[PDB]
């Protein structure tokens, strides 16, 4: 039953990408809200930004008005696309990369640093094709009207490249793999530690989520205004260069903008997708 197999396979890949698609369209204003308060030190110096967005609710409210409510699933399509070139990644080369630099758990330091090379890996290999919707996204999460920059989803892709070539389209790169490998060793770590300690699974779930992706948070931050620059008269000289601007421009605490929002964004991805989870659970088998 080699066939069918395929075909269960098959099933699984496609109703896996409408699960995906759900999750993040649901959670997607709230995406572009942190996107927005991330970088609009970015935008104010593009021009495209009035004034500093006072807050969550502030940029809710002053996005809405502009623009409308529509505005807030703008780019939610790179998010939507992403999922079959990741996962088609992921069930392809993430089990052989875990093969080469993986140790067996049953010591924990061996095994860490395991993962932090097996994560690292199969992030930055899934990247090299991936990294393109997520820059897309956020510069279509960015522009807005004051006439907007981006037409649409390929207008970004026409304009920087005609730009700045394909170097345009991987800005941040480095500070993402790194990111990768922080966000994974912290996960990781706290996870195990606070093993031994559902509403009390999924508390631990979120509490874990949370302290991970604010730690390397300040490289997300980076990432994405390195990804503002793209098209830019001036540009950042690096990762390190970009951070060292932003802490004696703005101060530490720039690095952190948006940080709330996303884990507001955390609840609410993993709220919507149990909740799909319960209604696939009455249309579907599984
Ligand atoms: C610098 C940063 C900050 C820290 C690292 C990343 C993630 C958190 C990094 C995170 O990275 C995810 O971490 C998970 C837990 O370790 C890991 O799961 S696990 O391996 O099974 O344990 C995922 O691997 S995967 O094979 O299932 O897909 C991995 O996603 C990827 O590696 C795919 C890449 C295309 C990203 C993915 C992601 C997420 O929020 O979940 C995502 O892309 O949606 C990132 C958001 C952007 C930042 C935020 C990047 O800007």
């Amino acid at each position: 039953d080699a066939k069918q197999q395929e075909t269960n396979f098959a099933i699984n890949f496609l109703m896996g990408g409408v699960s995906a698609a759900i999750a993040k369209t649901a959670a997607s204003p709230i995406e572009r809200v942190k996107i927005l308060i991330q970088n609009q030190d970015e935008m104010i110096k593009q021009g495209t930004l009035d004034k500093k967005y006072s807050g969550i609710v502030d940029c809710f409210k002053r996005t809405a008005k502009q623009e409308g409510l529509i505005s807030f699933w703008r780019g939610n399509t790179a998010n939507v696309i992403r999922y079959f070139p990741t996962q088609a990644l992921n069930f392809a080369f993430k089990d052989k990369i875990k093969l080469m630099f993986g140790f067996k758990k049953e010591g924990y330091g061996k095994w860490f640093a395991g993962n932090l090379a097996s994560g690292g890996a199969a992030g930055a290999l899934s990247l090299l094709f991936v990294y393109s919707l997520d820059f897309a996204r956020t510069r279509l999460a960015a522009d807005a009207k004051s006439a907007r920059q981006f037409n649409g989803l390929t207008d970004v892709y026409k304009k920087t490249l005609k730009s700045d070539g394909i170097a345009g389209l991987y800005r941040g790169f480095m500070p993402s793999v790194v990111g990768i490998v922080v966000y994974r060793g912290l996960y990781f770590g706290m996870f195990d530690s606070l093993k031994p300690l559902f509403l009390a699974s999924f508390l631990l779930g979120w509490v874990v989520t949370t302290g991970a992706s604010t730690c390397s948070y300040p490289l997300d931050t980076v990432r994405r205004r390195m990804m503002m620059t793209s098209g830019q008269a001036v540009k950042y000289n690096g990762a390190i260069d970009c951070l060292k601007k932003i802490v004696a421009s703005e101060g530490v605490g720039s690095l952190f903008k948006g940080c709330g929002a996303n884990i507001l964004r955390s609840v609410a991805g993993a709220g919507v997708i149990s909740m799909y989870d319960q209604l696939q659970m009455i249309l579907f088998g599984k």
